[PDB]
């Protein structure tokens, strides 16, 4: 899995309205890191930090750059930019939240940052927001720069999000064939569980080609957030 592929996976969370992991800002970053460094034994994604760097056995987003051993896994940390696609970025504390914030940089276009984040404005699900880099950099603490189980199952999925893309491959740049909308139901014959990625369901489509539908995030082989529909 490349940075681009992990990033594409986070992009595909946008619009789901469904929390990754426990809904905190750092759950999105943790999932993202895990996709890039799936075999790390220390770090945020691995759930092992310096006990000295935290208080009350709680995770504090503003301290994520100093509470976890990022360079153990080949990541680099800086207090200076510039912003780059693929970075994890931590932000200082403000009125209301003593723990600050953490996000993922999706893209940079001139002064425009495209930011992927969870639980920014009470919205405890992944969203895409735009910011001015000249403004945003003033709140940055750290810039953190990066370096499937399959089985048969005959089931029916009922979709409980606005829409899910249908794809020709089980990855998030497999280009859209169509979508399934909220409430709609469809049959599948195969389940694919990314160790760190998505639970996919799959079937052979009308034109004889196998199709794949993502149904929610996975981390370390288990669902990491609510499913995007119900199953029976
Ligand atoms: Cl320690
Ligand atoms: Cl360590
Ligand atoms: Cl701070
Ligand atoms: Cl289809
Ligand atoms: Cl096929
Ligand atoms: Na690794
Ligand atoms: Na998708
Ligand atoms: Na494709």
């Amino acid at each position: 899995t490349t940075v681009n592929e992990a990033l594409n996976n986070v992009r595909a969370q946008v619009g789901s309205g469904v929390s990754v992991g426990n809904g905190e800002c750092y759950a999105l970053a943790s999932w993202y890191e895990r996709m890039i460094s799936p075999d790390a034994t220390v770090g945020l994604g691995a759930g092992v930090g310096w006990v000295s760097g935290a208080t009350g056995d709680t995770i504090s987003a503003k301290n994520i750059g100093s509470s976890y051993n990022w360079q153990a896994n080949g990541w680099t940390v800086s207090t200076s930019g510039p912003f780059q696609a693929g970075q994890i970025v931590t932000l200082g504390a403000t009125s209301g939240n003593p723990y600050g914030h953490v996000v993922i940089v999706e893209a940079v276009d001139g002064d425009r940052l495209t930011i992927l984040e969870q639980n920014y404005g009470g919205k405890r699900y992944p969203t895409r927001n735009y910011y001015s880099a000249a403004s945003y950099r003033q709140q940055v603490v750290h810039y953190i720069t990066p370096p499937a189980r399959t089985y048969r199952e005959t089931g029916t999925m009922s979709v409980t999000v606005d829409a899910i893309n249908i794809r020709r491959a089980p990855n998030t740049s497999g280009q859209i064939v169509a979508t399934y909308k909220r409430g709609e139901s469809f049959d599948y014959d195969t389940v694919i569980i990314d160790t760190n990625g998505y639970v996919w369901v799959s079937y052979i489509g009308s034109s004889g080609i196998r199709n794949y539908v993502a149904t929610g995030a996975t981390k370390d082989g288990k669902r990491y957030g609510d499913a995007w529909g119900t199953f029976k």
